[PDB]
């Protein structure tokens, strides 16, 4: 009798990096996804895995939110079977991805005038993430042939790099922010209905 809190998500004040996403668990309730795919922001709303008109009809057993920051030119990265810095190292869909990316223009929120750098991104990792990891280590990335002790030693990085936000950046360089709506199917009882489910309809 309660619609699912799309509210949490989309609208929220502040939004993860993309080395920290965060993650929403949407449980036992209405899904009006007609809420998000009317509205007009949206420069993206692609869907994988489910039929083009009749989303507002679908069950699912569980369906997970993640939410973060990355620049325009990588929008494209979230999405399966991509690569590069994002989907490599940040922030990695599965190949059978089931599940809708929503992405739109925030350079009006998360840009300032002199730079905004509280937003990272992981720039080294010796290895891709698996489907759905996280990676939050700061460990010192060794980039060369010679071993690390931490900082000490040639081509010792930190890990982590800023992204530099400023409202006059070129598309590709501005903020965007990002939902990624899990849907998952398990043999178990379906608590994400859309209004129009036999469910509830």
């Amino acid at each position: 009798t309660n619609l699912c809190p799309f509210g949490e998500v989309f609208n929220a004040t502040r939004f993860a990096s993309v080395y920290a996403w965060n993650r929403k668990r949407i449980s036992n309730c209405v899904a009006d996804y007609s809420v998000l795919y009317n509205s007009a922001s949206f420069s993206t709303f692609k869907c994988y895995g489910v039929s083009p008109t009749k989303l507002n009809d679908l069950c699912f057993t569980n369906v997970y939110a993640d939410s973060f920051v990355i620049r325009g030119d990588e929008v494209r990265q979230i999405a399966p079977g991509q690569t590069g810095k994002i989907a490599d190292y940040n922030y990695k869909l599965p190949d059978d991805f089931t599940g809708c990316v929503i992405a739109w223009n925030s350079n009006n929120l998360d840009s300032k005038v002199g730079g905004n750098y509280n937003y990272l991104y992981r720039l080294f990792r010796k290895s891709n993430l698996k489907p759905f990891e996280r990676d939050i280590s700061t460990e010192i990335y060794q980039a060369g042939s010679t071993p690390c002790n931490g900082v000490e030693g040639f081509n010792c990085y930190f890990p982590l790099q800023s992204y530099g936000f400023q409202p006059t950046n070129g598309v590709g360089y501005q903020p965007y922010r990002v939902v990624v709506l899990s849907f998952e199917l398990l043999h178990a009882p379906a608590t994400v209905c859309g209004p129009g489910s036999h469910h509830h309809h």
